[PDB]
């Protein structure tokens, strides 16, 4: 019985207070070691225009989340893959008068074949490129969140 709407992006109707998305981080090996990717959001004005990992709107079912969540990365990078991708934690941030429920996800390449291409709304950075950058808290929570899991040790 999933109450409220989720999207609040339409014509605005329903408040902010529920608002829930899927956030992966995607990552692929390079010269120095690993790269992630960031994408920075066209919105203009209060926590907007900020550089942030891509994610997707939430959903009810594992499968739909991990589905759409993937689509939406491929829309930057390009060649995602299915079984690479594993939920790990989450991070909700409870603002003044606001509920927001982000779901962290990891993705990397473990061998496969690059990208070489983004488009001029997505750019490649390091791990510690990345903290430099401006992100929003909640995002920042992500990523801390996203590391666990994660090690150059075999497989």
């Amino acid at each position: 019985g999933s109450s409220g709407s989720s999207g609040p992006r339409k014509a605005s109707r329903k408040p902010p207070r529920e608002e829930s998305s899927a956030t992966c981080v995607l990552e692929q090996p390079g010269a120095l070691g690993a790269q992630i990717l960031l994408v920075q959001r066209p919105n203009s004005g209060l926590l907007a225009g900020l550089w942030e990992f891509p994610s997707v709107t939430w959903e009810p079912s594992e499968q739909l989340q991990r589905k759409a969540l993937l689509q939406e990365l491929q829309r930057w990078a390009g060649p995602l893959p299915a079984t690479h991708l594993r939920h790990l934690g989450e991070v909700v941030h409870t603002f003044s008068h606001i509920k927001l429920t982000y779901q962290v996800y990891g993705l990397a390449l473990e061998g496969q074949t690059p990208v070489t291409t983004v488009p001029p709304g997505a750019r490649w950075l390091t791990q510690e490129e990345f903290h430099t950058a401006a992100v929003s808290t909640a995002m920042k929570k992500v990523f801390r969140v996203y590391q666990g899991q994660s090690g150059p040790s075999s497989g």
